[PDB]
């Protein structure tokens, strides 16, 4: 109720200001004993993890892990924080977040703004949440290309003992992916021995992929025994927003206009992987019906983000109800 009642006022504000205000008010309402949402039990076992329900928070909403307890109170089966980088960085210049309400869409070029991995870990330590926490790790913008792998390694080591699973986003070039996965997988196996427990590694792709891309990525997932695949991140397409304000802004498009492309990408990977690697369906979930559609296209879990801006927090409850 609270969000949907405040939304007309908040939509009168610039998007990033409204975004930060909403998270701040969520935190305070949580501390006041408010914004607690009951969601149905739908136990789902995936990647060796017992999820209480199959609806997660996608990365990029809580980039620093500063809002975990308040977001957990919304009833997510799992929460993904990040993307986090080894050092803090500002991201791109503002404005960098655009609302396209007639299409129930968002365009962002945030640029991986974050407080750095040490601060994220302090935030996690101070949170009360003990459920399923995904941590999405990345590289600093100012790291030389030849040293990029080592930024992922720094984050991997620093978050290993705090994460339920770790996500790495991959770019569409093939040599670079293979080298990164070889190094990260070898290190993950070393850390699992050192810490006496296995933390699954999940890759996340964009939807703007050719058939050859899907085949290549699928082969890599299998060769390196990657534990799961998130399909998908935002799209470079502007289909569905070309005739609306902000529809020509550079960045990634999310919300309703990415539902069909992200779901088809999920379908293609599902056909290639043939049940061998769990799929996490993300993109354009604005109603529970869309979460069920991801599951029918092959997803075991889903994640939501942009639908929280439009439908609001009750979307968590709707998605759990709708999934089989
Ligand atoms: C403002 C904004 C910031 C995002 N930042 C991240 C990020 O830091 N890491 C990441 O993997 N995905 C990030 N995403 C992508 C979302 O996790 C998700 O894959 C995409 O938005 C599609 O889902 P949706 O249409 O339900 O929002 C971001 C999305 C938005 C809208
Ligand atoms: C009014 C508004 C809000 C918003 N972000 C947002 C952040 C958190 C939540 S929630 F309520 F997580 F529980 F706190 F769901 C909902 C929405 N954005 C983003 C771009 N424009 C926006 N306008
Ligand atoms: O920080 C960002 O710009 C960002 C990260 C990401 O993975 N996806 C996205 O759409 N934006």
């Amino acid at each position: 109720m609270l969000y949907s009642l405040a939304r007309p006022m908040l939509f009168s504000l610039a998007p990033e200001r409204a975004h930060e205000l909403t998270l701040s008010m969520l935190d305070k309402a949580h501390k006041l004993g408010m914004m607690r949402q009951t969601v149905e039990a739908k136990p789902t076992t995936c990647m060796g993890i017992e999820f209480p329900n199959p609806v997660g928070l996608a990365a990029g909403l809580d980039k620093n892990g500063a809002h975990i307890d308040a977001l957990a109170g919304l009833g997510f089966g799992f929460i993904e924080i990040g993307t986090i980088t080894p050092r803090p960085q500002s991201g791109n210049p503002k404005p960098r977040l655009f609302r396209i309400p007639e299409a129930k869409a968002i365009i962002n070029r945030m640029g991986f703004n974050n407080d750095g991995v040490d601060k994220l870990i302090e935030n996690v330590k101070a949170s009360k949440f003990r459920g399923i926490l995904g941590i999405n790790i990345g590289k600093n913008a100012d790291t030389p290309v030849e040293k990029a792998v080592d930024d992922y390694l720094i984050c991997l080591e620093k978050v290993y003992n705090y994460a339920s699973y770790i996500t790495v986003n991959i770019s569409s070039s093939g040599d670079a992916l293979t080298e990164l996965l070889q190094t990260l997988k070898a290190r993950q196996l070393e850390l699992a021995e050192q810490y006496n427990h296995y933390v699954p590694l999940v890759l996340k792709v964009a939807p703007d992929l050719t058939a050859e891309d899907v085949e290549f990525i699928s082969a890599q997932l299998l060769d390196f025994k990657i534990d799961g695949l998130i399909v998908t991140n935002t799209t470079l397409s502007r289909e569905g927003v070309e005739n609306l304000p902000y529809g020509n802004e550079s960045g990634g498009l999310s919300g309703a206009p990415v539902f069909e492309k992200s779901t088809e990408c999920l379908r293609l990977f599902a056909q290639t992987l043939k049940g061998q690697i769990p799929l996490i369906g993300v993109g354009g979930i604005l109603s529970g019906e869309q979460a069920a559609a991801k599951q029918q296209a092959g997803a075991t879990l889903v994640q939501i983000y942009s639908g929280l801006i439009y439908t609001g927090p009750t979307l968590v409850k709707q998605c759990v109800e709708a999934m089989t």
